């Protein structure tokens, strides 16, 4: 495949400055997804406002956790199968926090969200295409953590 460099090359720019980016994401999911936000429960207490996430170190680790998992995908972009595993326990944590199917959806928009922003005119509908394809494979993996 040749949308592996597109991913690897696109990638390359955010990944310097995850936890930069990575707020652009959330600050993204939360404008789209506000009843996202009360899923943190750090010191036993729910963010009133979306400003209130980025106060917090907590919240701000899981950002760098989160672009952690994408950089991982994007390292194993020509064999995801092998974070088969790690990723569906992932998915079964998150239901368990209360993420619901419907949300990766969401997130997802956020992530491109994210990319279309800092390339500008790099994000090409073939970068676009490439995202959304091992971003879904992603929550494939992780949707495998729910039960029915
Ligand atoms: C609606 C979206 C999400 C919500 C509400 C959410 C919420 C949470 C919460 C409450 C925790 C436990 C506290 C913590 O460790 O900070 C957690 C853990 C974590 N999240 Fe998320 N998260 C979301 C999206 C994501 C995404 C997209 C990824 C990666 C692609 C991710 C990766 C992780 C990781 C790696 C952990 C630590 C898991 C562990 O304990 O082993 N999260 N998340």
């Amino acid at each position: 495949r040749p949308e592996s460099e597109l991913i690897r090359q696109s990638w390359r720019v955010v990944s310097r400055s995850p936890l930069e980016h990575g707020t652009v994401l959330f600050a993204r999911l939360f404008a789209l997804e506000p009843s996202l936000l009360p899923l943190f429960q750090y010191n036993g207490r729910q963010f009133s406002s979306p400003e209130d996430s980025l106060s917090s170190p907590e919240f701000l680790d899981h950002i760098r956790k989160v672009m952690l998992v994408i950089d991982a995908a994007v390292t194993n972009v020509e064999d995801l199968s092998s974070l088969e595993e790690y990723l569906t326990s992932l998915g079964r944590k998150h239901r368990a926090v209360g993420v619901r199917l419907s949300s990766w959806s969401t997130v997802g928009e956020s992530l491109l969200y994210m990319l279309e922003k800092s390339l500008g005119p790099d994000f090409t509908p073939a970068t676009r295409t490439a995202w959304s394809r091992l971003y879904g494979a992603v929550v494939q993996a992780m949707s495998r953590g729910w039960d029915g």
